[PDB]
């Protein structure tokens, strides 16, 4: 079951699955749910993303994206094999969600190509929310045209979501991997309470989080060829970055282009080779953690029980669990 900051998340716990072999009869089931007292949706359906013959196709497309608006209760499961190209939205009042086993890939939209978002608004903000062994992936490729949007988030919260476990996800070949408060002006995300765990991040860019404001707990998560900036904290935020394996990765922990600077509790940590640094373009303040030494303790007890893998030894177990297909594994 999740850890972390999602640990009460059942989902749709045991109802019965609801098979959905595509987009539509996703979004159909949804629709017609009453909102509460536990939807399970069984996806089948099998993507060929060799049907995708050019990465710059896609953002120029309409977004497909499944919205659970102002339900609760819900399992979106994709069976083994499954694949998507559609992305998922959690938005409102929308509790108690479980979004397991999805292989999300190459998404239409640009800009509006989110895979998996939480979002606040006006109605209510997502609370208990466990996004676990999913597969998300896209390209590193900056299409003509397309502006700094060939493709948008892997795995994004904002305005205020709570109490959210990302764990056991494979993030690769994406620029822009986690957001976690969308602005400066974010204020509502202060209520923030994450946790990222034995999530693997390979071949990305950016984002790995990008922390605005509230509280977070990254550990035991295996990064490797990030290329532009790891752990981004800012705005107030403090994240607990524990018995991470870090390799070949530039920006590891860092504090950059928010008005203001996040920080960080450091412990247990694997720092491999292949780790470099560079100084922000702007004006802005920025921090790097060069040295490794924590900026602030974590204010409050986390509340919850967690077991640590070795940092070691995370490379080897992330590689084996994280993402679809695994069988859940942890």
């Amino acid at each position: 079951g999740p850890v972390g900051y999602g640990a009460a998340t059942t989902g749709g716990g045991n109802k019965v699955p609801v098979n959905v072999a595509t987009f539509e009869a996703m979004q159909s089931a949804i629709d017609s749910y009453s909102g509460s007292g536990g939807l399970v949706l069984n996806y089948t359906g099998k993507f060929d993303f060799g049907t995708i013959k050019d990465v710059c196709a896609q953002w120029k497309l309409p977004a497909k994206t499944v919205q659970i608006k102002n339900k609760s209760d819900v399992t979106i499961k994709g069976a083994n094999g499954s694949a998507a190209n559609f992305g998922i939205r959690v938005v409102g009042n929308a509790h108690n969600v479980i979004i397991q086993n999805m292989t999300i890939g190459l998404l239409q939209g640009g800009e509006d190509a989110d895979s998996i978002s939480l979002e606040g608004n006006s109605s209510g903000e997502p609370s208990k929310i466990w996004v676990d062994h999913n597969t998300v992936f896209a390209s590193l490729t900056k299409c003509s045209g397309a502006g700094d949007a060939s493709f948008d988030g892997g795995i994004d919260m904002k305005k205020g979501v709570h109490h959210v476990t990302v764990s056991y996800n494979y993030v690769y070949n994406y620029q822009k991997v986690a957001l976690n408060g969308y602005s400066d002006s974010d204020t509502k995300n202060s209520a923030a309470r994450t946790t990222y765990h034995h999530n693997r991040f390979e071949n990305v860019e950016s984002r790995v989080p990008l922390q605005r404001f509230g509280l977070s707990h990254i550990y035991n998560n295996y990064f490797n060829n990030v290329t532009t900036s790891g752990i981004n904290v800012r705005m107030g935020g403090i994240a607990k970055i524990e018995s991470n394996y870090f390799e070949n990765i530039k920006n590891p922990v860092t504090s950059r282009d928010s008005s203001e600077i996040g920080y960080w509790d450091l412990i247990n940590n694997y720092v491999g080779s292949g780790i470099t640094w560079g100084t922000p373009d702007g004006s802005k303040p920025y921090a790097n953690a060069t040295n490794w030494i924590s900026t602030k303790v974590f204010p409050e007890s986390l509340g919850y029980i967690y077991t640590v893998t070795p940092a070691a030894q995370v490379k080897a177990k992330v590689i084996a669990t994280a993402g679809a297909g695994k069988n859940l594994a942890e």
